[PDB]
């Protein structure tokens, strides 16, 4: 590959080109075999908005097979390439975590939630470095080691020996609380450089026998609750969710395990509903309450919770009932009057807008 007048592995690249010995915004990913070697090698050396020329040998193009009709068998291709722009890969199609690969890794697998990993971590805020260490920890629980949830999430998409830069938006960094020990203000954007050195996966649900699932459920219900008290709801949701995950579908259990299994679920479902309430994620609440109810149709906490949430979603009717059913069993009433009050207000508002629109 000879060149004549910077994107990173995995970046989204935008270019304009002409290729003569046959082809004339073309967007692909750099570093992946999506284009010929010459390009992956070439483009990797352009600064944005630049234009170059490349004499590519078959060895770096379509080799001896060529691409008939167009590209002959031993073709040495020439290229005029224009790098219009390029951006990092958005791990969760939401701009929350932008990754840019420094060094490909190796491996058939990736860390899962619950996996223990050993990484090198370098993190800064506004240019300032506040973290540079080797760390061993549990995916999903990095909070225990002063690591923001974004790193745990990114790790699930990395390989052994991979090194990348991760840009974490507010929703994946330390959040509203900020991180005092690091001099990190509320909802700050963070930048980390991470190298996954090794990792051992946690067992998938189907790989644990009933006995193990029940021992671990007790351990994580507790760990969830500790997090819950500390106001780390996100971490709690993760801990309680294992319980829903490890038991919700079990069967063929003995009466002794079946009761213990049920007991665990019902609680994991009521705790999540409370967790999601704190997280102002109402639909999740109602879902977790729904499950709770499907187990214990006359559950007090269940119905109340389904209520608080449905009210918060302007689902006044549905909410009215939940509290009523709460009364038909054992703050409900004050809330009951609340629904009606808020429902009235809601329709005045609905009528006002429609009229104004």
């Amino acid at each position: 590959v000879l060149k004549i007048v910077t994107p990173m592995i995995g970046d989204k690249v935008y270019v304009h080109y002409k290729g003569k010995l046959f082809d004339s915004p073309f967007v692909f990913s750099l570093g992946k075999g999506q284009v010929i070697k010459a390009w992956d090698i070439g483009v990797a050396t352009m600064k944005r908005g630049e234009i170059c020329h490349l004499l590519c040998k078959p060895e770096y193009a379509y080799g001896s097979a060529g691409s008939l009709p167009k590209i002959p068998s031993n073709a040495t291709l020439f290229f005029e390439i224009e790098l219009l722009d390029f951006k990092g890969e958005d791990l969760f199609e939401d701009g929350g975590i932008i990754r840019r690969t420094k060094r490909k890794g190796e491996g058939y697998s990736n860390p899962n939630e619950g996996a223990t990993v050993e990484i090198h971590l370098e993190g800064r805020c506004g240019g300032r470095m506040f973290d540079c260490r080797d760390v061993a920890f549990t995916v999903g629980e990095g909070e225990d080691h002063d690591i923001p949830i974004g790193i745990d999430k990114a790790l699930e998409k990395m390989q052994r020996e991979e090194q990348c830069i991760l840009y974490l938006g507010p929703r994946y960094g330390f959040g509203e609380a900020g991180k005092p020990k690091f001099g990190i203000e509320p909802n700050a954007e963070l930048i980390y450089e991470v190298t996954l050195k090794s990792f051992e996966k946690a067992k998938e649900s189907w790989e644990m026998d009933t006995k193990e699932k029940l021992e671990q459920a007790a351990i994580v219900k507790e760990k969830g609750t500790v997090y819950f008290k500390g106001g780390k709801y996100m971490q709690a949701v993760i801990q309680y969710g294992k319980i829903v995950s490890w038991l919700e579908m079990e069967y063929g259990l003995s009466e002794k395990e079946s009761k213990a299994s049920e007991s665990f679920l019902l609680a994991a479902f009521l705790n999540l509903a409370m967790c999601y309430l704190k997280l102002r994620e109402y639909t999740k609440a109602v879902e977790c309450c729904d499950k709770a109810l499907g187990l214990d149709s006359a559950n007090e906490k269940g119905l109340y919770r389904r209520g608080e949430a449905q009210l918060l979603m302007n689902e006044f009717e549905s909410a009215k009932g939940d509290f009523e059913k709460v009364l038909e069993v054992n703050a409900a009433r004050l809330q009951i009057s609340m629904c009606q009050k808020k429902a009235k207000e809601h329709n005045e508002r609905d009528r006002r807008i429609y009229a104004n629109m």
